[PDB]
């Protein structure tokens, strides 16, 4: 029993965190085999950030301009290349602690663990989600750039996020491990702002199924709804549209609890209308959207 | 910016998790140097001295990854079984066994069959239970804090109570709370809110740019405690006020000034507003957790 926002054990990722320094800038790198991956803005000054020409700034650098530190050991840089918004530093030592891994690009609504680091040293681990507006509501300070997001289903670490920047509203933007940004963001200090955020509907529904599994049914009603009527209502509360794919994905939880997806949708419709009236659901007074259908099955069942 | 329920990096603890089997019961063990620590109920009104005397070393099957550790001795300390093994754990970190007080927080590495599955942050409730997330097979999972490079082990999971909350011991086998390790009628006492922790989280909200709850008012410590007793909040002591000093100086809001804001939130609610994305007053961040997360302390 119990339901917690649970992160993956961070050990496999801790053994990859290094510090990368170029001139006055110091940030985090991910050391996998003989390559260190880090945000390409490590080659920029604060001035450069307005309109940086990364190809021009990079061509002026040599291998010895990049200082890479793994614990108390300096790694030697023997090559460098840029792939989108990530700098790849070839080093002379393969990481002996390299876990089994994959680089995966996630979609909005997907969750992952973040190992927040400063000066190549891990300070904490937390669970979060890729928001529909492609930002993440993280907890990051100056120097956290290069911290990574991941999942560890089985013994394979799937790296899905690398931290690059903090937006004006305090939310965060970054790339997959191939350097492609999530969202319409650029690694440039420009007037860019997060789009209006919405609630991840399929995730709230999954969390309502988690409450049922844990013994809570107070929010259920005798009603059902069509998918289209549900979407017309949910859109008015800034909820993401629920697609047929979402309904399919919720099938296992629907079968385990005996509550049809569209009957759970009717309960969500009523919660949006009435609020909770002094009650909580799994210890929360708000509708939680940072647990996917997959996370619910993983935690409530094993 | 941002404020998350953050756990310590679990790596130093992952390298210590093993699977312990005795007969039909399988649970988790903590392998430090040449000893494996685990709940004594793995041998299971039980007379533990009588159940233990009937066991030999080879009755305990200890597995570290894909390797079997041979048990060469066994002894009991309170509600923890200590299994002497032939091999010292080469991944043993620098560590201490510490007993925590209610209100203190820690990270839990939840394991099943000696394999870590997740990490989460939680607090020792004033009623000595923890609101964790555990299933059958989670027994022996541990709670810890990291200070510098030293892992301070403070909790070992033993059981779930009827309300879905959890009970366990420190690493010396002494239970937190009036609980015993057996199938008997047990229940968590009436819980209270950790006041010093809510105040710390209110200081964290001010640091992150949320000030709607601040007011021009102050209060005496005694008047605040009279209001706190009415709302099932733990009494705030002068020690709590001292501990909140750094956060008070960083934000320019006196502790009793922040107490007056808390008094108003308890008496009137949040009125459709949230604080750090929460419609409830959060009490599982200590003053030290707030300073550490708003400063970036690394391990
Ligand atoms: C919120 C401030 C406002 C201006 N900057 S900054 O620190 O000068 N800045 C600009 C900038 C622009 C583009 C890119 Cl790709 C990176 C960056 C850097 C950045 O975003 N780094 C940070 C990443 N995460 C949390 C941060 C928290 C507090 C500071 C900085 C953080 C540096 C951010
Ligand atoms: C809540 C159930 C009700 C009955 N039992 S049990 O599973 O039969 N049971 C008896 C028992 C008695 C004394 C001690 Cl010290 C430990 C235990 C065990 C226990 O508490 N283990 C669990 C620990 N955490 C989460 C668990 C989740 C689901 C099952 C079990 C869990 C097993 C607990
Ligand atoms: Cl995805």
């Amino acid at each position: 029993s119990g339901f917690r926002k649970m992160a993956f054990p961070s050990g496999k990722v801790e053994g990859c965190m290094v510090q990368v320094t170029c001139g006055t800038t110091t940030l985090n790198g991910l050391w996998l085999d003989d390559v260190v991956y880090c945000p390409r803005h490590v080659i920029c000054t604060s001035e450069d950030m307005l309109n940086p020409n990364y190809e021009d700034l990079l061509i002026r650098k040599s291998n010895h301009n990049f200082l890479v530190q793994a614990g108390n050991v300096q790694l030697r840089v023997i090559g460098h290349s840029m792939q989108n918004c990530v700098l790849k530093l070839k080093v002379d030592t393969a990481n002996p602690k390299t876990p089994k891994y994959k680089f995966v690009r996630i979609q909005p609504g997907q969750t992952f663990s973040v190992l927040a680091c400063y000066n190549g040293s891990p300070s904490g681990v937390y669970q979060c989600a890729m928001r529909p507006n492609f930002t993440i509501k993280g907890s990051f300070l100056n120097g956290s750039c290069g911290s990574v997001g991941f999942n560890i289903d089985y013994d394979c670490v799937s790296f899905c996020y690398m931290h690059h920047m903090e937006l004006p509203t305090g939310v965060h933007a970054g790339t997959d491990l191939e350097g492609n940004f999530y969202g319409p963001f650029v690694d440039r200090q420009t007037a860019q702002a997060a789009g209006t955020d919405t609630t991840i509907t399929v995730n709230v529904l999954a969390w309502l199924y988690a409450a049922v599994i844990n013994g809570d049914r107070w929010f259920l009603n005798r009603f059902t709804t069509t998918l289209n009527d549900f979407n017309l209502v949910a859109m008015k509360y800034n909820y993401e549209p629920l697609t047929q794919d979402h309904v399919d994905i919720l099938g296992p939880l629907s079968a385990q609890t005996g509550i049809a997806v569209l009957d759970m949708c009717a309960s969500l419709k009523e919660l949006l209308q009435n609020g909770m009236n002094g009650r909580t659901i799994l210890g929360s007074a708000l509708l939680e959207d940072e647990f996917t259908p997959f996370d619910v099955v993983r935690q409530c069942s094993g």
